[PDB]
C-alpha cells in the first residue's frame, strides 16, 4: 500500500490537488521516515516537504492527515539539531501546541512527543516552546483526579516531555516555568509506574543541578523523602536519576544537606557504595564527598551509620574515578572533622589504602591525598602522637611513596612532600 515509496512519488502526491492523494502520500512519507536503518530525513527536508506537513497539522477537517503529518514531523524532529531546526523553521511549534487539545488522543499524544523532541534539543528551543505557551495545555492533560485512568503510554510521554522542559542549562529554564511545572512533577513522582518514576527523577535531577536557590524550590515542595525512598528501588533506571538528584542536593547549603540525612538517605549507602554498577558506586562516593564537606555533626552521622569503613573500602578497591571521589571524601572529612573523628578514621584503616594511592599517575589526586595526610598529622600534633603516626605510615610503605613524590613534575606536590618529610620525619 504505502510501503517503500520513493521520495519522488511522495512529492508527486502531496503536490496533487486531492486531499486523499495527499493523505496517502503523507502516510507513505511517515512509513519511510519510520524505517530503522538510515531513514532518509535529509532527503525529505530537501524536497521541501516540511512546510507542507506543517500545513496538514491545521486540517481539522481531516484528522488522519493531521496524525500522519504529525508523526512524519516527529520523526524528523527526533534527528539532529539541524533537522530539528528545519521543523521549528517550518513553524511547527505553535501548530503542535494547537494539537494538544485534539479530541483524538492519538493525535494529541503525537504532539506531546514532538514538543518533547523540540524542547529537548537545547536551551533556546526549550525556552521557545515555553514562550509559545506549551506548559498550560501540557499540564491540563494531566488534570484528572487519578493518574491511573490515563493510558500508560500516554502518561509516559507527558512525563518525558515535561522532563525535557526541565532539562538543559546556560541558561537553566525560566524560574516562572519551573514553579509552574513543579507541583505536577511532585505528583508524578508518586505515580505507580517505573518509567514515569524514572522520568520524574530525571526532571528533578535537572532542576537540582545548579545554584542553591534552584535546589531550594525543589526541596521546598518536600520531595526529599520520596527521592530517598526511590533510592532503594530495585530498578536501576529509577535509582540512577534518584541518586543524581540526591547528590545535587547535598552540594547546596548545610540545611539542604541535613534534609537528605533526616530523610534516611545514609541507610541506603552500604548498598550504593558496594553497588555492582560502576557509575552508581561513583555517584554514591561523590555524594559522600559532599556530605563530609559539611558540618561536624553531619560528619558524625556518617560515622554513626558505619559508612567510614565503606569509604575505606572504596578507597582500597574501586574504579579509579570512584577512588578519586573517595580521596575527596577523606580530605573533606579530615579538614572539617574533629580530632576524635580523625582518630576514628585512622582506627578504621585509612592510612594504608591512602598511601597506596600515592602511586597513582594523576597529579591532582596526589595533592588531595597529601592535603589529607597533613590534616591527620595536625590532629596528631594536638595529641602529640605524630611519631606513632609516622611509624604507621612508614610500616606500610607510606614514606617510600612520599619520598618518591619530590622527583615529580608538579612541585606543589614536591613542596607538599618536602614539608612533610622535614616536619614529621627525623
Ligand atoms: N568543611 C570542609 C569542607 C572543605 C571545603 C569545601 N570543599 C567542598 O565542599 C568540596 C570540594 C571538592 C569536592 C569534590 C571535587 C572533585 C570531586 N569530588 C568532590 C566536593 C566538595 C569548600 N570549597 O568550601
Amino acid at each position: 500500500g504505502t510501503v517503500n515509496w520513493s521520495v519522488e512519488d511522495i512529492v508527486k502526491g502531496i503536490n496533487s490537488n486531492n486531499l486523499e492523494s495527499q493523505l496517502q502520500a503523507t502516510q507513505a512519507a511517515r512509513k519511510l521516515l519510520s524505517r530503522e536503518k538510515q531513514p532518509p530525513i535529509d532527503n525529505i527536508i530537501r524536497a521541501g516537504l516540511i512546510p507542507k506537513f506543517v500545513s496538514f497539522l491545521g486540517k481539522t477537517d481531516c484528522s488522519p492527515i493531521q496524525f500522519e503529518s504529525a508523526w512524519a514531523l516527529t520523526n524528523i524532529a527526533s534527528g539532529t539539531s539541524e533537522q530539528t531546526k528545519a521543523v521549528v523553521d517550518g513553524g511547527a511549534i505553535p501548530a503542535f501546541i494547537s494539537l494538544l487539545a485534539s479530541p483524538h488522543a492519538h493525535i494529541s499524544e503525537q504532539a506531546v512527543w514532538a514538543l518533547g523532541n523540540i524542547a529537548g534539543d537545547g536551551s533556546a528551543f526549550r525556552d521557545l516552546v515555553i514562550k509559545h505557551g506549551a506548559i498550560d495545555p501540557l499540564l491540563a492533560l494531566l488534570a484528572v483526579p487519578d493518574l491511573s485512568t490515563l493510558a500508560c503510554g500516554y502518561l509516559r510521554n507527558l512525563t518525558w516531555t515535561l522532563s525535557n522542559l526541565c532539562r538543559n542549562k546556560n541558561p537553566a529554564p525560566p524560574l516562572d516555568a519551573v514553579e509552574q511545572i513543579l507541583p505536577t512533577l511532585v505528583r508524578l513522582l508518586h505515580h505507580n509506574d517505573p518509567e514515569v518514576l524514572a522520568d520524574s527523577c530525571w526532571a528533578i535531577s535537572y532542576l537540582t543541578d545548579g545554584p542553591n536557590e534552584r535546589i531550594e524550590m525543589v526541596v521546598k515542595k518536600g520531595v526529599v523523602p520520596q527521592l530517598v525512598k526511590l533510592l532503594g528501588a530495585t530498578e536501576l533506571p529509577i535509582v540512577t536519576p534518584a541518586l543524581r538528584a540526591i547528590g545535587n542536593i547535598v552540594t547546596g547549603t548545610d540545611e539542604q544537606t541535613q534534609k537528605v540525612i533526616d530523610a534516611g538517605a545514609l541507610a541506603v549507602f552500604p548498598s550504593l557504595l558496594t553497588n555492582p554498577k560502576t557509575n552508581i558506586q561513583k555517584e554514591a562516593t561523590w555524594t559522600m564527598s559532599n556530605i563530609t564537606a559539611g558540618r561536624q555533626d553531619q560528619i558524625q552521622q556518617v560515622v554513626n551509620h558505619g559508612l567510614v569503613p565503606f569509604l575505606v573500602g572504596v578507597l582500597s578497591k574501586a574504579d579509579f574515578k570512584t577512588q578519586k571521589e573517595a580521596a575527596w571524601a577523606i580530605t573533606n572529612y579530615t579538614s572539617g572533622g574533629t580530632v576524635e573523628q580523625i582518630v576514628y578514621l585512622v582506627h578504621c584503616g585509612i592510612i594504608e589504602p591512602l598511601m597506596n594511592l600515592l602511586s597513582a599517575k594523576d597529579t591532582k589526586i596526589i595533592q588531595v591525598i597529601l592535603d589529607a595526610i597533613s590534616n591527620i598529622f595536625q590532629a596528631a600534633e594536638k595529641l602529640g602522637e605524630t611519631e606513632k603516626l609516622s611509624i604507621m605510615i612508614e610500616e606500610c610503605g607510606g614514606l617510600d611513596k612520599i619520598e618518591a613524590l619530590q622527583r615529580h613534575e608538579n612541585e606543589s606536590v614536591y613542596k607538599a612532600s618536602l614539608n612533610l618529610i622535614e616536619k614529621y620525619f627525623s
